[PDB]
């Protein structure tokens, strides 16, 4: 059973990555199950909708009263040291919000870290049907 834990925003870095204070330790977190266009793309740079995905995550985490992180059932950090997780801004899942707004695609999934996969795929189909941003 996944549960949420409190955390404190330090800084937003990209649409898909935020620095957070977790159990008193600053850490970089990668949002589970989504791929946003990047501004810090290692290869191409600042892709289309990159700045947009980026300001959205920023605003969202920044204006929140309460940030919480929720780990999935698999590994909790990636090979770069980044925490892997679902992030909640006042009860709303940032990863889902991005996909519903057409500012992220559901990422290639790695079990057993796939607990909200279906949900998100559902939000992606809707942003697609509404042809938003990425899907326009």
């Amino acid at each position: 059973k996944l549960h949420k834990e409190p955390a404190t925003l330090i800084k937003a870095i990209d649409g898909d990555t935020v620095k957070i204070m977790y159990k008193g330790q600053p850490m970089t977190f990668r949002l589970l199950l989504v791929d946003t266009p990047e501004t810090k793309h290692p290869k191409k740079g600042v892709e289309k909708y990159g700045p947009e995905a980026s300001a959205f995550t920023k605003k969202m985490v920044e204006n929140a009263k309460k940030i919480e992180v929720e780990f999935d059932k698999g590994q909790r950090t990636d090979k770069y040291g980044r925490g892997l997780a679902y992030i909640y801004a006042d009860g709303k899942m940032v990863n889902e919000a991005l996909v519903r707004q057409g500012l992220a695609k559901v990422a290639y999934v790695y079990k057993p870290n796939n607990t909200h996969e279906q949900h998100l795929r559902k939000s992606e189909a809707q942003a697609k049907k509404e042809k938003l941003n990425i899907w326009s």
